């Protein structure tokens, strides 16, 4: 029975749990049973959920950040529908009493046994918020389309449940014994060694002695530091490289083990190929023992000794500085610790960067007032998570601040949360545990995260952990498991379908690929596998029937699939598709339309929605991923092209996006989408301009026949060809109403913009702290320091409010000067 769910996980993770017992690890071993257990508790509990707690897990509210509307209400064993003309000001509850008084009409004879699902979606509409409060309801409202909802009984949603059911005295110096390798290079070699905390280094580095290409040292490396001097998460780094400089491979180590014993003694290290000394790299070795170069060294017996227990630990100008430090600044927040406790509690991350870790009294004495230390907000618990915060006191401190969490909020940063993960030094942290308990508590985190780690399968760094953590997920969950096994299934034969249409074009016409697209997908494998699943790209889009002669694949290098599918019961929110890529990294692409989205969310807060299209993007696997089709749009160059026997003629090219405006919001209708137009081109001129996305043309920028504007295709960002800010004269046509000269819709669109600007810079730190997280994805456009500093700069965080936004009103004009 529980040998099908093991051969499942297996099929599912990419990795086979035999896998995971071949190693005989007592690390992965003991992570396996703990997490198990612990997810079979998170598993158990929701069991016994109340049936409204079991709609907050399985179906989590998706909330918005007075005029009446026509609403379509049904029920589950009828046919039979009403519509309603009820308030977006009414709670649901109020839609739910009409629906079941209609009912008593008509079948001629509470509440609060209801849910309002979203027909042919897993989306409902339950709790103590008026209508106009659901994104959905929302959509409806712009859109003009009738909200259809179907009322579902407490006992259905129950049905739902029980279908779903499963020491200070080693004074000595620290030193080591650098034996021999096993390598491959054309010189001498050197072994360059290290010890670090974090980004730090706890010691000078100490080199080894130039033995020849042909290589055996047996020499003893000993560093400027004591054996009861090493933190608990001491890192000691090995940098292999060859010279006459060459850098070949490297290692890193910790001097602790997961029982907190200090390791002894002899040690091989299978290092990873090079690209100077790499402190931020895995703790554990390279998995491919056959081609991979070993490093043989020696940890010294100093006898068991583990280190101190939390109870043995314990037991032993200021204000214009605190807004990059010198030494006598740094001695000044040591000295003053307890006052940084007590009145500055937000400091804790410049407290934690002065203390001395290379000396075992220091950290201690930090560790009594973090012990003390009140929670910290969630903003500041998100710098904590940095690679520069190493120690696993203040790692649990962090999480503990970060309980504190919304599953809106954990959502937003779930990407960085889980690229976080590759800085970890053990496979049991409470950040997994953090990650797997809210992703056992809410479904959508449970899939997101899935996803996130699944997308890394194939990067073997992180193979080992990512695939363990999938297995615990998978234990907690055996209904989902199935769930995301039918996903996997469609994305199997999505990309062998892909590999055919990319030989096809190689070969034949399009219409020729298109029709056997179709025969292909026509097979029983192929109907069955790519029908009625939860679109990895959002579960509560329900990807039903697949629509075969709706669907084709781009003209684009890589030969995308154009996937169209369709639903009976949710009629026209049905109607969705789903874009699959395969070849190229969507992952910056992912994290940039995650910063759009965000941007979206903290101005929708203050009141101002920019009509922006943040239309999903998810890696699902080594170079593929999904895309979420924006029904309805197309790019500025088609719409550009100007054809003939169309309603888009147009004399002049500048007129083609307004012409094609006009043929697509007839007579009163156009009014809207030039409002949505401005508000989207703002939108995105600010974000393009503060992510600085280069490379734009009429080839990746959209409209939809709304109005909105939006961008594509993000696989240059921070300047990455400093860019300007853009503006061009076909959209500024579009804004002035189609008029030459109109700056009262002008200075009200550079008011957007502004506007847009300086809500963003009041929360720049955010995005400084999100993608300071994000230099542990290894994304080779955010690597360093200087890629940070971009945003510093197009945010303009050195600087008041004032300062900020004539510097920007520079850049604004500047991109005003080159519209033709
Ligand atoms: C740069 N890329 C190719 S991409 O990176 O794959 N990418 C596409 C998107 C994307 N596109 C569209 C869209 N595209 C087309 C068009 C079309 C469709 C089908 C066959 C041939 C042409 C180009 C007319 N329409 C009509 N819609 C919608 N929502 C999206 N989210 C995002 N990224």
């Amino acid at each position: 029975v529980k040998k099908l769910i093991n051969s499942q996980i297996s099929l599912l993770i990419g990795k086979g749990l035999h896998e995971f017992d071949s190693l005989r690890d007592p690390e992965v071993n003991d992570f396996r049973t703990k997490m198990r257990q612990f997810c079979e508790e998170a598993a158990a509990h929701r069991q016994q959920l109340g049936w409204v707690e079991w709609l907050q897990y399985s179906f989590p509210l998706q909330l918005e950040p007075n005029r009446a509307l026509l609403v379509n209400v049904k029920f589950e064993g009828s046919e039979e529908s009403f519509t309603f003309q009820v308030s977006t000001k009414d709670m649901p509850l109020a839609l739910m009493a009409c629906a079941l008084r209609k009912k008593a009409t008509v079948f001629r004879q509470q509440p609060e046994e209801y849910a309002l699902q979203v027909n042919g979606r897993h989306e409902y509409l339950y709790g103590n918020y008026p209508l106009c409060h659901f994104q959905y309801i929302c959509s409806c409202l712009h859109s003009g389309l009738t909200p259809h909802l179907t009322m579902v009984h407490s006992s259905s949603i129950l049905a739902m449940r029980d279908e779903q059911s499963n020491l200070w005295s080693l004074e000595q110096p620290f030193s080591i014994e650098l034996i021999e390798g096993r390598k491959v290079n054309a010189m001498k070699l050197v072994v360059q060694a290290g010890l670090f905390h974090g980004n730090e280094m706890l010691c000078k580095t100490v080199s080894s002695s130039e033995v020849n290409v042909c290589p055996v040292w047996k020499q003893r490396l000993e560093f400027d530091i004591s054996v009861c001097d090493l933190p608990r998460m001491a890192r000691l780094c090995f940098a292999l490289y060859a010279v006459v400089d060459c850098p070949i491979a490297w290692a890193n180590l910790m001097l602790f083990d997961y029982k907190d014993q200090l390791k002894t003694g002899e040690r091989c290290l299978y290092m990873w190929p090079s690209v100077l000394l790499n402190p931020a790299g895995t703790v554990r070795g390279n998995p491919n023992t056959e081609s991979a170069a070993a490093l043989v060294i020696y940890l010294p017996e100093v006898a068991p000794v583990y280190f101190p227990a939390l109870e043995k630990i314990l037991e032993l100008l200021r204000e214009i500085l605190e807004r990059e430090l010198y030494e006598h600044e740094k001695d000044l927040v040591w000295k003053m610790r307890h006052e940084v406790q007590e009145h500055f509690p937000e400091a804790l991350a410049r407290l934690l960067l002065v203390t001395k870790w290379n000396k075992h009294e220091d950290v201690a004495q930090m560790l009594y007032l973090l012990c003390s230390w009140p929670e910290l907000p969630v903003l500041s618990a998100l710098e904590l998570l940095d690679f520069s915060f190493p120690d696993c006191y203040v790692g649990s401190f962090a999480i503990k601040s970060l309980r504190k969490l919304t599953d809106d909020e954990l959502f937003q940063y779930l990407l960085q949360l889980v690229q976080v993960l590759k800085y970890e030094s053990y496979l049991d942290c409470e950040l997994t545990k953090f990650l797997l308990g809210r992703a056992l508590a809410n479904r959508k985190i449970g899939h997101f995260l899935f996803w996130h780690l699944r997308s890394e399968m194939h990067v073997p760094s992180v193979a080992l952990r990512f695939g363990l953590i999938m297995e615990a997920y998978c234990r907690g969950s055996t209904h989902h498991m199935k769930v995301l096994m039918k996903q996997g299934e469609a994305l199997s034969k999505l990309k062998a379908l892909n590999d055919f249409v990319k030989v096809s074009s190689q070969k034949t016409t399009k219409p020729q690929t298109k029709e056997m697209m179709h025969m292909c997908m026509r097979q029983e494998t192929y109907m069955e596998a790519l029908s009625h699943l939860q679109s990895p790209l959002d579960p509560s889009t329900l990807l039903e029937e697949v629509c075969v002669e709706q669907c084709t694949f781009m003209d684009s290098k890589m030969k995308p699939l154009w996937i169209m599918y369709s639903s009976e019961e949710a009629g026209s929110a049905g109607n969705v598709g789903i874009i699959f890529k395969n070849g190229d990294d969507l992952r910056q692409d992912m994290l940039t339309l995650q910063m759009i989205q965000l941007m979206d969310v903290l101005w929708k807060q203050e009141g101002l929605d920019l009509r922006m299209t943040p239309y999903g993007c998810l890696p699902t696997g080594d170079r593929t991923g999904l895309i979420e089709v924006v029904l309805h749009s197309d790019t500025i160059a088609n719409i550009q092209l100007n054809k003939s026997n169309m309603a888009a003629t147009a004399a002049f090219n500048k007129d083609a996006l307004l012409n094609w405006l006009k043929s697509k919001n007839p007579g009163e209708a156009l009014d809207r989408a030039i409002e949505e137009f401005t508000l989207s081109c703002a939108g995105y001129c600010v974000a393009t301009y503060v992510l600085g996305i280069g490379d734009r043309h009429s080839d990746n920028i959209m409209i939809r026949e709304s109005g909105q504007l939006f961008h594509i295709d993000f696989g240059h960002f921070l300047g990455n060809f400093r860019v300007p800010f853009i503006l061009t004269y076909d959209f500024v046509h579009v804004i002035q109403q189609g008029k030459t000269n109109n700056s009262e819709k002008f200075e009200r669109f550079r008011g957007y913009c502004e506007r847009a600007y300086t809500i963003l810079r009041r929360h720049g730190l955010l995005f400084l702290h999100l993608f300071a997280l994000m230099r542990a994805a290894g994304l080779p456009e955010l690597s360093c320091s200087k890629d940070i500093q971009y945003l510093k700069d197009s945010l303009a965080l050195g600087k008041t409010e004032e300062e900020a936004l004539k510097h920007f009103r520079v850049k604004f004009n500047e991109a005003l000067r080159e519209s033709w």
